[PDB]
């Protein structure tokens, strides 16, 4: 059989646990959670990367649904609860296809019955409003990882896409990591600065993840992971879940985006300005310099290097579907994973290597978080510390 046929067979046995899909945010923005208007039991190809049929075609057996909210708007906690509610409603609406999962055992139970294990991950520490009790409430509601920052610094952690702030984690930032360890919430180091990665690895007593980051050595962008950090994963026990975002994984796309941003500033616009006038300027740039396109090969290049440095036991996949408008060819939506697995087969990845990448590493890591939490919950009570106490006025 072809590599693609073999890939599908392999995924039927050990499906993908995807680290980060922004369907909830897409539903929030497109239709304000009018789920009938984007029914994922029907074909949503015109609007979304994600629906149930494409998840099945793609060999997705578990999904961390992102409950991302904007850090640059007020009411982050309320919005996070709305995102969590969206995930709950999707699970309730589609019991034939989705099963809520809170634990590694739940993931295996879902796999045994052929339902997609549905977990939640918060994307940025702003979702807890500097409140450890709020962190505990998110865990109680089912959140099983939290990205420590999004694109901007928060009061206690530095983002990779912002200027240096506290220098990694502040004292309160370390307290957040300790509390996540005690609760059994995975520390997610996507988005954070390399300093923050190192501070988190110093502090965490549980395996950490990168829910959607690729390799900085392969493509130099602050959203990707440095080799020295990848090297620490085997000792920490965690995993890096490669992402597909073209402007992170393809050198030509990083360069093009930098030039596009420079061009915007040349016209007196902030690079993120979305006014009609700014859009005209960007359109003119793309007219004379077409947007480069990544491929499955681009993503496999990251995985090859990440495997060499981090080890096969420390890898996963986090597509960022519905979180990015652009995708590599062959990975245009959630049905694409078999194309990546086929490429890896062609590059000599073994069946057991691939089962770790898709399924086994993610289950091990969540189980490990539970194990560390058991010890910490027996050893001490929850923290009552405040950011004022630990970081000062
Ligand atoms: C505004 C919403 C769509 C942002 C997404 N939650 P994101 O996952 O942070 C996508 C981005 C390319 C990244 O991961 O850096
Ligand atoms: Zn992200
Ligand atoms: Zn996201």
């Amino acid at each position: 059989m072809t590599s693609l046929e073999k890939a599908r067979e392999l995924l039927r046995e050990f499906p993908v646990v995807d680290g980060h899909n922004d369907l909830p945010w897409a539903l929030r923005e497109q239709v304000r959670y009018d789920l009938d208007a984007r029914d994922i039991a029907a074909d949503q190809s015109a609007h979304l990367h994600t629906d149930l049929a494409r998840l099945r075609s793609g060999g997705v057996g578990a999904q961390y649904w992102s409950v991302y909210v904007r850090s640059d708007l007020p009411g982050a906690v309320t919005a996070t609860l709305e995102q969590i509610d969206c995930v709950r409603r999707l699970i309730d609406r589609h019991p034939g296809e989705l099963r809520a999962a809170l634990t590694a055992a739940d993931m295996e139970a879902a796999r045994a019955e052929g339902r997609i294990a549905s977990l939640m991950g918060a994307e940025g520490g702003h979702s807890i409003d500097n409140s450890l009790a709020t962190l505990r409430a998110l865990y109680a509601l089912g959140v099983r990882y939290m990205t420590l920052t999004h694109n901007d610094n928060n009061a206690w952690a530095d983002s990779a896409t912002d200027e240096p702030g506290v220098g990694g984690l502040s004292a309160f930032g370390r307290e957040v990591v300790r509390e996540m360890n005690r609760e059994g919430m995975l520390v997610d180091l996507s988005h954070v600065a390399a300093t923050t990665m190192r501070d988190a690895l110093d502090t965490s007593t549980a395996p950490v993840i990168f829910s959607h980051s690729s390799s900085r050595a392969v493509c130099d962008h602050p959203r990707n992971i440095p080799d020295d950090v990848l090297e620490r994963l085997s000792a920490n026990g965690g995993m890096a879940m490669v992402t597909f975002v073209p402007k992170f994984v393809l050198q030509a796309a990083v360069d093009w985006t930098a030039e596009a941003d420079d061009n915007m500033r040349a016209h007196g616009f902030h690079h993120l300005d979305s006014s009609p006038e700014a859009m005209k300027v960007h359109a003119a740039f793309e007219e004379r310099v077409p947007r480069p396109v990544a491929t499955v090969s681009t993503v496999a290049d990251h995985l090859d290097h990440m495997r060499e440095v981090a080890g096969v036991d420390h890898l996963g996949i986090g597509g960022d579907y519905d979180g990015t408008p652009f995708t590599p060819d062959g990975l245009g939506d959630v049905s694409g994973y078999p194309n990546l697995i086929a490429e890896l087969l062609d590059r000599g990845w073994s069946q057991s290597d691939l089962a770790k990448l898709t399924w086994k590493n993610a289950v091990r890591v969540l189980d490990a978080a539970e194990d560390v939490s058991r010890g910490l919950r027996a050893a001490r009570g929850p923290s009552n510390a405040t950011i004022e106490q630990l970081d000062g006025t």
